[PDB]
């Protein structure tokens, strides 16, 4: 990793007493609603729930599922067969992606993305094709050669994005699923940051005409609910690709406790204005600390997502500028470390108060 | 890998029965009946009122149990492991296996099982798109490792094994193990041994090969606490050895997971301070079970002598088929698991699981008996 070094350099600086924000790691500073713990603890003192939850133990949630998906983009899915328990997001994508391919068939992704993409894709001993990004943060989807098409057997995309907390309008899925239908290709949206749109409602692949041929969108407790240690997650989409999924994690997992599922079924009747509340803090803190970047750093307009992407200053290196920023009191996310496209650019985690991005961002400026 | 007909026949013959309301005793699935201490539930429900739990448990986060994890193979085998280097953390076994397979091999890489195991073996080894090699089993139920043909062994890249053994019960010595790793060690193979029944022997312990000479260099063994503490549906296990080996599962592992919950790994730690009492009475239990059932399965079906596991292995008189005598058993009112499902070792027999109490056994043993 390059998150490795950093990561150090920062337990380093800890040690040394230096005062550091740690604003490298997406990992929330805001609490769960209560009501899905509760139920977990209550799952306990049952003892029916002390075996593996199988398939039929987790109906319940898949059909919650199901009618929160209808419930915000109007398509209706068949729980017993378009949607997948998943013991956390990454889990389904690593296995989705084994499930769907045979070694060396080629992997569509962008060349900025989640780290672990490309290492699902090496997993599964995938050969990859990394797609050049726009100047509004989305990868462009015209940069894929003809040939490239031809050969691809799998697109990888999301949005909201990680890290560049870029937003898709309904135009740029439909564009992505028109290339994914007109060349036979599978279509996987890792749809983790759903709930954390700071204006409006965030699109979805799998809500457009004939998506249930190919598409299979990526859901998570984890952003939405701030419950990422539990390990909770649901696949929705084709039948066809879910059954193959269904196949590799059956061979692999039991799925996740179904005091856990409860907890899920719970989490999915989170009342909106709470949901609603988290994204709110994330745009208030995206907005504030922007502004005292400006001039600092490169800011594409925030507009979803607990990230800040920022373009360097003209020659600056970003791991070496995080290196030299940990040493100052903040800690980020080099881009590089999300992809060749990422060079040039670093990461922050809205994860701490607004007062501490503000300082935090001063000390950025210092640093330049 | 099995035809899954297999279990779908059986599967949708139990289905029936139940809808039309049939008596059934269901041996077929090895999941217990015994419960877990109440240690680990509570340990796990203090976790849910603290907050700091509710992010994710990474490396650092599952280092006490990890060494818990070091503490109790130390305490039973004499041998002792860094936590920090030769432990990880598992979302149940399962889930190791399968991995491990992919973080020690390439595409077309020879492994060796054997001709009878569990059904997610041969499955783990497809999702890797490995290529197999059926060890044939001994008459004591032990894979023979000395029907693998030079050949064979030079080409091999790793040796999965699994003892005491699902389906068939069968437990290895030191001998066997140390003659395994020697093979491995002299062909350079990788060994993965499989242990989620280590505790299930009736007397005394199950040996480890991880405990031999040299083993560290390229075992890895694997627990879990589904089997010992009646935990399966919590999902925590640990893998333990060569740290090659598993600073590549771990980084596999970490691109697809990140561990279970925090509150989870809190119920391992207190799971592994159970009374060694408690442990033994559960093995006690299927012990009572295997003995008596295996009384009145004289001159019905041939078993092997029990020694381990909730798993009784039985072989079928010579001309009836596992599969249709399965079927033909459920609608009897017992459910037997087909030898045929764990592989082609296993056509003509049937594996029962001592899942239920002994009088149950009983009955199912008198109606085994009638439906031949």
């Amino acid at each position: 990793s390059v998150f490795l070094v950093v990561d150090e350099a920062k337990r380093k600086a800890r040690e040394r007493g230096v005062g550091l924000i740690d604003l490298s790691i997406g990992s929330t500073d805001l609490p769960p609603p209560e009501a899905p713990l509760k139920a977990l603890a209550e799952a306990l003192n049952d003892p029916t729930t002390y075996g593996y939850c199988l398939k039929s133990c987790t109906l319940p949630f898949l059909e919650e599922a199901a009618r929160w998906y209808e419930g915000r983009y109007g398509v209706g899915l068949d729980p017993r067969r378009e949607a997948l328990a998943l013991i956390g997001s990454q889990e389904g994508l690593a296995h989705l992606l084994l499930a769907l391919t045979e070694p060396e068939d080629l992997l569509l992704l962008p060349e900025v993305a989640y780290p672990s993409y490309f290492g699902a894709a090496r997993v599964a001993s995938l050969r990859t094709f990394l797609i050049p990004l726009r100047e509004d943060g989305l990868a462009d989807l015209k940069a894929v050669p003809e040939g490239v098409w031809r050969e691809a057997k799998v697109l990888l995309l999301n949005y909201p994005n990680n890290p560049t907390g870029a937003v898709a309008d309904w135009g740029y899925f439909e564009e992505a699923l028109g290339l994914a239908r007109k060349h036979g290709l599978w279509l996987i949206h890792d749809n983790p940051y759903v709930d954390q749109v700071y204006e409006g409602e965030a699109p979805s692949p799998l809500a457009l005409p004939g998506a249930k041929e190919r598409v299979v969108e990526l859901f998570s407790l984890s952003k939405s609910y701030n419950l990422a240690g539990f390990r909770l997650g649901f696949a929705l989409g084709s039948e066809e690709a879910l059954a193959r999924l269904e196949r590799v994690k059956g061979v692999i997992d039991f799925n996740q406790y179904a005091g856990v599922l409860r907890m899920g079924v719970e989490a999915l009747k989170t009342p909106k204005e709470v949901v609603r509340g988290y994204a709110r803090v994330y745009r208030e803190r995206a907005l504030g600390m922007a502004e005292a970047l400006k001039g600092v750093l490169s800011l594409l307009p925030p507009r979803a997502t607990m990230y800040l992407w920022g373009r360097l200053p003209e020659g600056v290196d970003d791991l070496e500028f995080g290196l030299r920023l940990v040493e100052r009191g903040v800690a980020l996310a080099p881009g590089r470390g999300f992809g060749p496209g990422g060079k040039g650019f670093v990461r922050i985690a809205l994860v701490r108060p607004l007062e501490e991005l503000l300082e935090a961002a001063k000390r950025i400026r210092e640093a330049l």
